[PDB]
């Protein structure tokens, strides 16, 4: 990891953020702001939960209990 051959022939390729689009991070630095941007975003921070209504319905699992009895006879319109 000193070698006088360095990997990685790319400029360093960007890694696109499944927290926000606009996010283009740098591949070696993505895990960091893997974890930092899930902090920023406490509804991916406290992860998702499937509905057993449905399973297009991801929910943060902080409102999976809301969504349950919002989804009790199903058909939960969330901007849509
Ligand atoms: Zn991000
Ligand atoms: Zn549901």
């Amino acid at each position: 990891m000193e070698d006088t051959y360095i990997d990685s022939l790319d400029p360093e390729k960007l890694l696109q953020c499944p927290y926000d689009k606009n996010h283009q991070i740098r591949a070696s630095r993505f895990p960091y702001h893997l974890i930092k941007c899930r902090k920023n975003h406490p509804d991916v921070a406290n992860k998702l939960a499937t509905c057993p209504f449905n399973a297009r319905h991801q929910v943060p699992r902080a409102e999976i209990s809301h969504h349950i009895s919002s989804c009790d006879d199903k058909s939960s319109i969330e901007q849509d």
